[PDB]
């Protein structure tokens, strides 16, 4: 297992423009298209990311690029951020794609904005990190995905994608 499959479990794949758990206009895997009402502006987004008119359909090959984009732009974040970065570093591997899952899903911003589990983290404290973590609004409106990550910070391990 690997950061890719394991966003790609978490987001699954669509070819149409959907909106997500929130009600944003995305596609592919997870690739968030614009927090716009406006289906019109969300289709001129697509057309913007992919260069050729989609009239709201891609391939999956077209959807596979983006993702790749997607999690390279999502790592080099944590890189750049300096709130991010020494935690990350810290990390083994396997905890490091969970840190990478929540950065894809919400945004460096927002994962910059878990202080206190990130200071767990880096200090190693897993069990306390993950109750930590629970305590928010992302574990109570995607439950099922926040335990999963959360449990590949607590173990360090796959079990939960397995
Ligand atoms: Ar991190
Ligand atoms: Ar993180
Ligand atoms: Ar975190
Ligand atoms: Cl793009
Ligand atoms: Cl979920």
């Amino acid at each position: 297992m690997n950061i890719f499959e394991m966003l790609r479990i978490d987001e699954g794949l669509r070819l149409k423009i959907y909106k997500d758990t929130e009600g944003y206009y995305t596609i592919g895997i997870g690739h968030l298209l614009t927090k716009s009402p406006s289906l019109n502006a969300a289709k001129s987004e697509l057309d913007k990311a992919i260069g050729r008119n989609t009239n709201g359909v891609i391939t999956k090959d077209e959807a596979e690029k983006l993702f790749n984009q997607d999690v390279d732009a999502a790592v080099r974040g944590i890189l750049r951020n300096a709130k991010l970065k020494p935690v990350y570093d810290s990390l083994d591997a396997v905890r490091r794609a969970a840190a990478i899952n929540m950065v894809f899903q919400m945004g460096e911003t927002g994962v910059a904005g878990f202080t206190n589990s990130l200071r767990m983290l880096q200090q190693k404290r897993w069990d306390e990190a993950a109750v930590n973590l629970a305590k928010s609004r992302w574990y109570n409106q995607t439950p099922n995905r926040a335990k999963r990550v959360i449990t590949t910070f607590r173990t360090g391990t796959w079990d939960a994608y397995k």
